């Protein structure tokens, strides 16, 4: 539904292959799948991914698994939904207490902004939240991560300029202590990828780890969805770094990108957990595989 609009641009450049597939026979096969080919990577489909999908549907319709452009349309679906659930896209939280999650992004991605909001359904679903205001390198995100504390109900541990890794080991340290079910962990925000950053999220990783056996249970990288096939090194690289579990990808309205989704998703094998579709605090969803499929091509 707001899926349907946070990528409704995409939607409607993607409706070109419902009209290329009315000229469809056997014979008239490469130059469809040329268009077709075309309109992906218009719509920011990667060209790994795209040539995949393409070469597959050239084998089933010439091998005469596909004999109409309605089964087609239906076996493109198929390929792209296969390449997102290839996926546990829950939160994996287990049973074993407290559950720690590290979020990680860059600016503009709304780091600070996601674990608030993804706080605000832990609180609602009855789950008892810390948070840790471990994002020392930013003023404003602290306070503003206070702010969020306070609409939520979750207590906050702040720093007392602060190493982030001694912020979050105090706040696992209360959370186990004090009978928390999940603490829920910022993590320093910076204009790009450096040497820097990188070491202190290793740091912070190996310090809960110390406390809590099996911490962090998710590390979530925050990615602005408008970024497109420009967020592949970024993921890559924290993937490589500090391990991803889960990605977050925001600011989507009526974004033209959507193949992004699915290519990040092939390339890396994080799955999306969630994808942030408005400026409300609800506006932060689970990601439903099936549901974004039918919304990039009806």
């Amino acid at each position: 539904e707001k899926v349907f609009s946070g990528f409704s641009k995409t939607r409607e450049n993607l409706a070109v292959i419902d009209e290329l597939l009315l000229f469809w026979n056997l014979a008239e096969t490469d130059r469809v799948l040329d268009e077709l080919e075309e309109a992906l990577l218009v719509s920011d489909f990667g060209p790994k991914i795209t040539v995949r999908i393409v070469e597959r549907l050239r084998e089933d319709i010439m091998s005469g698994k596909l004999k109409s452009g309605s089964e087609i349309k239906d076996a493109l679906k198929e390929s792209v939904l296969e390449m997102l659930a290839k996926s546990k896209t829950e939160l994996q939280l287990g049973f074993r207490k407290p559950a720690v999650i590290m979020i990680v992004g860059v600016n503009g991605g709304g780091k600070t902004t996601s674990l608030g909001k993804l706080a605000h359904r832990l609180k609602n679903e009855g789950t008892k939240v810390l948070m840790a205001a471990g994002d020392t390198f930013r003023a404003a995100a602290s306070d503003q991560l206070e702010i969020w504390a306070e609409r939520t109900g979750c207590e906050i541990v702040v720093a007392e300029k602060a190493k982030a890794a001694t912020v979050l080991s105090k706040a696992v340290k209360r959370g186990k202590e004090e009978g928390y079910d999940v603490v829920l962990c910022d993590t320093s925000g910076r204009l790009h990828t450096n040497y820097s950053l990188m070491e202190e999220l290793i740091a912070c990783k190996k310090a809960v780890g110390k406390i809590v056996s099996g911490a962090p249970n998710e590390i979530l990288l925050v990615l602005d969805g408008n970024t497109g096939l420009n967020m592949l090194p970024q993921a890559r690289e924290f993937n490589e770094v500090v391990g991803i579990t889960g990605l977050i990808l925001t600011k989507l309205d009526g974004s033209a990108r959507g193949g992004c989704v699915v290519s990040v998703v092939e390339e890396l094998g994080i799955p999306v957990k969630f994808i942030g579709v408005g400026e409300a605090v609800e506006d932060l969803q689970p990601f439903d595989p099936e549901a974004f499929v039918n919304a990039i091509f009806s």
